DNA sequence: GGGTTTCCACTTATTCATCCTTTTAG
DNA sequence: CCTAAAAGGATGAATAAGTGGAAACC
């Protein structure tokens, strides 16, 4: 079952990664020997995802990350003509194009055979540096000899993809005063680091709702774009994903948000037998799923 | 066959997703 | 008084990113 391109590229912003490995190889005839390719890992339970997209691309393999995760890397060069064509057609928007446009710059110092001699595999060096999290020091020991993006999103079906991995469909019990003393508040949520604070302010005017709540843990931060607004949601979120179909577990999570949503219509939401569905509904997604 | 590629097992730091309470708006 | 909306606290882990080893090619 083939991906939508565009969702792909959505869940490639999310979830994907760029390698680029230069190896100290004694074998090899410029002591190094490199390795280049695309990635993404789940969680084994979106395995599926990662076989949609090998049927979808063509190439990749498969293995397992651990007993809980599994890979799909995109190694063989040639291979990688494909994943350049594609992201050359439905282009990334988070800060990882910074990283897809080293991957193609490394992609054209190997077409040409130049990671065999000592300039190439300088170059090479020299595109690591810059790419994720640069160079191992230690290549820095042995050849000690940015560019923000700022793009705005293509179209719905790339929010899918990328709400297919940075998504979260919360249903938040809070203790009120009502006379349940539990008031039930649907949020709509996505995730991101404050690298791409603009892109994050980008969804509130593309979709017409939500806002920001600054996020940060000791040492680091982020930000988490949030809907609360039940019209909003009702009207303008849910519809989205409705034409603009998931991908993975988080489906099943989004349907479960809408059952939810409408006995919130419906107004059920405040009766007993109501709580006890939505209670319900809630425990057996996400995490208890 | 000697240099190179492609693959499969495997590792880890944090950026996520996830869940919750309190506060404010209407 | 009642319900909805927004703000914020907390954290384990599924991601992002990377490594060790060697069979597989050419
Ligand atoms: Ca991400
Ligand atoms: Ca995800
Ligand atoms: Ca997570």
């Amino acid at each position: 079952e083939s991906i939508n391109p565009w969702i792909l590229t959505g869940f490639a912003d999310a979830e994907g990664s760029f390698l680029l490995r230069i190896r100290n190889n004694n074998k090899s005839s410029v002591g190094y020997s490199t390795e280049l390719g695309f990635q993404i890992t789940l969680h084994n339970k979106d395995k599926s995802i990662l076989e949609n997209i090998q049927s979808t691309w063509k190439v990749g393999v498969i293995a397992n990350s651990g007993d809980n995760a599994v890979s799909l890397k995109v190694t063989r060069f040639e291979d990688l003509k494909v994943i350049i064509d594609h992201f050359e057609k439905y282009p990334l928007i988070t800060q990882k194009l910074g990283d897809y446009k080293l991957f193609k710059q490394a992609f054209s110092v190997m077409e040409n055979k130049e990671h065999l001699k000592e300039n190439g595999i300088k170059e090479l060096v020299r595109i690591k540096a810059k790419l994720n999290w640069g160079l191992t020091d230690e290549l820095k020991k042995a050849f000690p000899e940015r560019s923000l993006i700022n793009k705005n999103i293509p179209n719905f079906k790339w929010l899918a993809g990328f709400t297919s991995g940075e998504g979260h469909f919360a249903v938040n019990l809070i203790k009120s005063k009502s006379k349940l003393g539990v008031q039930v508040q649907l949020v709509f949520g996505i995730t991101q680091h404050i690298k791409d604070k603009n892109l994050m302010n980008s969804l509130i005017t593309y979709l017409g709702c939500g806002y920001i709540i600054e996020r940060n843990k000791s040492e680091f931060s982020w930000l988490d774009f949030r809907v609360t607004k039940f019209s909003d949601i009702n009207d303008k979120i849910i519809p989205v994903f409705q034409e603009n179909t998931l991908i993975g577990v988080k489906l099943e999570d989004f349907e479960d948000w809408c059952k939810v949503a409408k006995l919130i219509e419906e107004k059920k939401h405040l009766t007993e037998s109501g709580l006890d569905e939505i209670k319900k509904i809630k425990l057996n997604m996400n995490k208890g799923r």
